[PDB]
């Protein structure tokens, strides 16, 4: 345990945000967590069970999350292990998951504090993609493999800060984004490359394939990839080499980055470093450049 511990009394649950098979997520006040703030909001994941399996899991997940600290990874603050339920404390991200954020700022579009009215602009869509790519750079740096990279598994906070992370309930909230195979096995097939579906191999390079599909989601304002297709039809068309078609809002410049992630041969896919650098440069480009993309 390099894991930070937080006393139960410093956490006051306000209400539920979300619910899964393995736990609930609450919004809470946390006291004496940061210097500038004696009181701040957090999201708290409470473990449903607390058995031999659940608690050695929990202890591992706590170690991994303590190790992943970066500007575009959901901030993990620590655990509360003084009397059940066991709690994991996280930064509260007020716009929820990126898929929901994308859908509620789509081409059919309520502007507010963080976002213009209307559909998100090119500038905004690129700044989102760029942030997700920044988190994928940091994970690949540590040779960590995600395996479920999707907009649903990103969050959005104040200022449209976008960070990779979920509460491990995406299977329950987004059951349609998964193919159920086993009795309890659920594969994000629409996000997976041919080597992951055929050979069951998962690598850095299946993560960049999955990021290319995140980039497609972003530029379709959260549409499900292959939504027109069933699970079996999507497997067929992915293993047979069919590529998702350019989203309306996606400049050719950007459709090419998407295609660099989707080379059939893993070693041919561009590196995440290269993709970040392309999206950041676009995101930071002056309006005069962007207006003619
Ligand atoms: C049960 C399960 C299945 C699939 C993904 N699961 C995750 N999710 C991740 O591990 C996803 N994830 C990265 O894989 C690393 S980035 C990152 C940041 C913050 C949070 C998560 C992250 C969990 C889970 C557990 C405790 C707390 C939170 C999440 N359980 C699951």
């Amino acid at each position: 345990a390099c894991v930070h511990h937080i006393k139960r009394r410093d956490i006051v649950l306000k209400w539920e945000l979300g619910e899964g098979a393995f736990g609930k997520v609450f919004l809470a006040e946390c006291h004496n967590l940061l210097p500038e703030q004696d009181k701040m909001l957090v999201a708290v994941k409470a473990l449903k069970e607390a058995s031999e399996s659940a608690r050695q899991d929990f202890q591992r997940e706590a170690e991994l999350l303590t190790m992943l600290q970066h500007q575009h990874i959901v901030r993990f603050f620590g655990v509360c292990t003084e009397g059940r339920p066991l709690l994991m404390v996280f930064e509260y991200m007020r716009h929820g998951d990126l898929n929901r954020f994308l859908r509620s700022h789509g081409p059919d579009a309520a502007g507010g504090e963080d976002v213009a009215p209307g559909p998100l602009g090119l500038g905004q869509l690129l700044a989102v993609a760029s942030q997700v790519a920044a988190g994928m750079v940091y994970l690949a740096g540590l040779h960590f493999v995600h395996r479920d990279l999707a907009t649903r598994n990103c969050l959005v906070g104040q200022g449209l800060v976008v960070k990779i992370g979920d509460f491990g309930m995406s299977r329950d909230i987004y059951s349609t984004d998964y193919y159920r195979v086993g009795g309890r096995t659920m594969l994000p097939i629409r996000w997976m490359p041919p080597e992951s579906i055929l050979y069951r191999k998962f690598t850095t390079e299946s993560d960049v394939w999955s990021f290319g599909v995140v980039l497609w989601e972003i530029f379709t304002y959260g549409k499900q990839p292959w939504y027109q297709l069933s699970n079996t039809e999507a497997i067929d068309c992915i293993t047979q080499g069919r590529e998702l078609e350019r989203p309306r809002a996606c400049p050719p410049e950007v459709y090419a980055i998407m295609r660099g992630c989707w080379q059939r041969e893993p070693q041919q896919r561009h590196s995440i470093k290269d993709v970040h650098a392309r999206l950041q440069a676009l995101a930071q480009a002056p309006p005069v450049y962007l207006d003619v993309l």
